[PDB]
Formats: C-alpha cells, sequence, structure tokens
C-alpha cells in the first residue's frame, strides 16, 4: 500500500489528467492517491521535500534535483466576451503585436516562475510590451473575469471547455505561442510508479490520438 | 461609485458574470471589483463595509445581513461515467440510497459552508453517510470523481464544469435544492441594489425565455 501525491495546476481538470488517474488507479489498485493544487514553481519545492511525489504542470524549471518529462506542446487561445471587437478574428487568428493595448489578465497569483512569467517571457521574446496588465487568482476567476466584460486573457487550448458562458477563444498566431505540458519528478526517485504513470499518459494520449512517443 | 462584490467559485458558471456585465453596460460610471468570498466570511465582509454584495448558496441568518433568495437550484449526483448508478441518469436517485457511496464534499472553508449543508441534508432526513472526504474546492471534486475517488453532489449549473467523462444524476428528495441568494447589508438602501436584482431579473428571463 502506497499513497502517491500528485501535485497538479487547476487547468490539467479540464483536459486528459483525470482519465490518466483513473486508468492509473484501475491498473493498480493497491496505490491509493491524493491530489493537491500547487504552482509548478511550489512543486520543484514539493518535490524536493518530498510533499508530493509526481508535480503535473506548466513550465520547465530546471534543477538538479528534478527531472522534468515534456509531455505534450499545447496552442495558446486568446480568451475574450462574444461581443469584444476581436470577434473578427475568430476565424484567422491573431498576433501577440495586435493586442499590446488590451486590457489583460494574467494568472495566477503565486511564487515565480508562475503561468504569467511565462506569458510575459513571451511578449520579451517576441519584442512586445504589454501596457495594460491584471494579476488574478487562478484561471477559473480570470475567464469569470473575462465573461464579467474585464479585459481578454492568454489561456492554454483546453481552457476552451471550462464552462464559462459567453467567451470566444480566438487561435495565437505566434510561432512560440504554445504551453507545454510537462512532468515533474525526482532525478533520484526511481520507484515504480513513475514508469507506470508515463505508461497511462502514453495509453490515453493514444487513445485521443495524440501519440508521439515521450521522451 | 466603487462597487465590490463577493461571489462563491461555482456561481461564474452560471449566469452571474452576464448579470455583472450586464450590470456594468447599464451603469458604466460605477467600477466594480470581484472579490472570491465564502457565504459565511461574506457575512463578515459585508459587516465591514468590505463588500456591498455578496452571492452565496447558503442562507446565513444574522441580525445584519438580509439574505434575498434569487433561485432554487437543484441538486446533482456528479459520477464517473462508468460508475453503477449510470442506471439511474434518467429516473434520479434519492439521498437514503446513496449514504454508503464514497462521498465528496466542499469547500474545505470556515463553517458553516456548502459541505455542512449537504450534510444537513442527509441529517435532516434522518441519514448517516458512512464515508465523506472534505475537498479543497468544486473543480477539484469534480477532477477527483473523474479520476474514480467517488461520488459529489453538486448544483446543476456544475454540470457545464467541463471535466470529461461525468455524468450527472438526478437528486430526487424534495430538499435536494441550493438556494442561490443575495446577501446585503440589513438596512442598506443603496440603489445599487435594486438595480443588481433588475440586472439578476434580465438576465433570468432571457435564458427564462430564451434561446431557440
Ligand atoms: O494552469 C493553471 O491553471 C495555473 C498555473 C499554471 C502554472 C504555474 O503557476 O506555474
Ligand atoms: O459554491 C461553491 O462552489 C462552494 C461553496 C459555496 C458556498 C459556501 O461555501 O458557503
Amino acid at each position: 500500500s502506497q499513497t502517491l501525491r500528485i501535485g497538479y495546476v487547476s487547468s490539467l481538470l479540464y483536459g486528459l489528467l483525470p482519465e490518466i488517474i483513473y486508468l492509473f488507479r484501475q491498473q493498480n489498485p493497491e496505490i491509493h492517491i491524493e491530489l493537491i493544487e500547487c504552482g509548478t514553481k511550489d512543486q520543484i519545492n514539493a518535490l524536493k521535500q518530498g510533499k508530493i511525489d509526481l508535480g503535473f504542470g506548466r513550465l520547465k524549471i530546471t534543477d538538479p534535483a528534478i527531472r522534468h518529462i515534456v509531455l505534450h506542446k499545447e496552442q495558446l487561445k486568446l480568451a475574450i466576451h462574444k461581443h469584444h471587437h476581436l470577434n473578427q478574428f475568430a476565424a484567422t487568428g491573431v498576433h501577440l503585436s495586435q493586442i499590446i493595448d488590451e486590457p489583460m489578465l494574467l494568472y495566477p497569483v503565486s511564487q515565480k516562475p508562475n503561468f504569467a512569467t511565462f506569458i510575459q517571457s513571451l511578449f520579451t521574446e517576441l519584442g512586445l510590451v504589454p501596457s495594460k496588465l491584471t494579476e488574478i487568482r487562478e484561471i477559473q476567476l480570470a475567464l469569470g473575469l473575462v465573461a464579467a466584460g474585464e479585459g481578454v486573457c492568454i489561456v492554454p487550448a483546453s481552457a476552451m471547455d471550462i464552462g464559462v458562458k459567453n467567451l470566444l477563444y480566438i487561435p495565437i498566431l505566434d510561432d512560440d505561442a504554445y504551453s507545454p505540458i510537462s512532468l515533474a519528478v525526482r532525478n533520484m526517485d526511481h520507484s515504480n510508479y513513475i514508469p507506470k504513470i508515463l505508461a497511462c499518459v502514453q495509453e490515453v494520449f493514444a487513445t485521443h490520438h495524440i501519440r508521439p512517443l515521450i521522451e
């Protein structure tokens, strides 16, 4: 009997992660499981300290003690209210240099590096300096607020299915406009539950026909 | 004016944002701040003037606070799509029949909260659940359900929270509803109160009627 403790960023609950856990549970019934919400940075510390054994996240934080496997690179979308003047680019899509002056929401509020600093790093890379930014606690608030008419917000593709009403998700046409889904584990951790969970990720992935091999 | 509004996270998946968006269009001169805040914590925030309106799912009585029930919303049992209760997707189930199901409550917050509300529904019917687990908040509860860790009673609007591979079984008991109430300072007669209720109506009536 092993209690495997898994860290996750919230937006992954709307993708394939729950299936992967479900699959893992059915295949490994003796291994009990706990899920904890925490940012990618906090997972490094959680992992290092042994608070969690696996970390599913959105950022590659390089570190001696941490082995980091990129699972899938997911396109980014700009979330808007359905009446916002960027409607017209629903089909074609937008470059980030076209919305530098738009009131924008970043998320989450957390110890850096965040998904917030990930986006700001994308702006820097693309020579862009956003004039109107606001930080919001977590993703569902951000989207709620976009629906409430408080600006636009860059999110990953799988945020589309979240359930907040009256939104549109404009494609982002930039080359670097992708958010990597990754699994962080302890470099020294040689437990069998690591390759097992990786087997599940691949099994689910293959069923959904998104199957380049990981690693 | 700077109007400050308290809300619970699940409401963001329903009509509330439309209500805010509408109010914001009709009253452009009024600035708005939205703050996450449990229904219990709303009582104290109102008293302090920390917030002006509270949007919650419980009717916590208090001399200082007026509860305006906006909508009584049906509760549903969230289950994994292969869970043995999927037989009852059409017919629905009773709370007396799920007392022994591994159950997830939420959130983890100062009580009374939605967790104590759900617990009181069983207590009210003389039922005592054999396996309960408190979970931080709704998204995780449903994620866990899809992960195969149990069942979770949730309001109807939770159906649209797009956690994959779930079914939402009707709950047949008469008491099995969650009231969505507006909490305000008792004697507060600001004109944003009637205005916000007007916006609630307009959004409600648009959806009670439309779309085709
Ligand atoms: O995906 C989300 O919903 C939130 C945060 C993601 C990464 C981070 O904070 O490092
Ligand atoms: O609605 C939710 O998502 C959670 C809690 C609601 C009310 C409360 O805790 O008082």
